[PDB]
């Protein structure tokens, strides 16, 4: 396994919106109570899942524990940075699998979710 993704970074300057506060107590703490979405709560453990493969394909991982913890920390800018993140997150699980597999299919429906609830988001 490689080191998970920073959750801190004391150079990177720290700011906190009402869209990232929305981005944490409603989006992901919202998406967290998914059925589906167990597989996306924590940094892909390779070793744990027999997947040796996993880092070979996938270069800039991501998922919602980190997000969980950068949102907590203050980490991002704005929201758009954390909204990358949460892209990054199902382009990788689209990447590293194939149309039609269980966790595809769990990917597309938590990104519908997560469309839907930052189609507005507050000013
Ligand atoms: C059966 C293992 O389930 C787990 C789980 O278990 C604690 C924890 C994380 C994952 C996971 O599953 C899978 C897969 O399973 C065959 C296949 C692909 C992917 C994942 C996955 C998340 N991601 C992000 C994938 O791209």
């Amino acid at each position: 396994n490689p080191p998970p993704p920073e959750t801190s970074n004391p150079n990177k300057p720290k700011r906190q919106t009402n869209q990232l506060q929305y981005l944490l107590r409603v989006v992901l703490k919202t998406l967290w109570k998914h059925q589906f979405a167990w597989p996306f709560q924590q940094p892909v453990d390779a070793v744990k899942l027999n997947l040796p493969d996993y880092y070979k394909i996938i270069k800039t991982p991501m998922d919602m524990g980190t997000i969980k913890k950068r949102l907590e920390n203050n980490y991002y800018w704005n929201a758009q940075e954390c909204i990358q993140d949460f892209n990054t997150m199902f382009t990788n699980c689209y990447i590293y699998n194939k149309p039609g597999d269980d966790i595809v299919l769990m990917a597309e429906a938590l990104e519908k979710l997560f469309l839907q609830k930052i189609n507005e988001l507050p000013t």
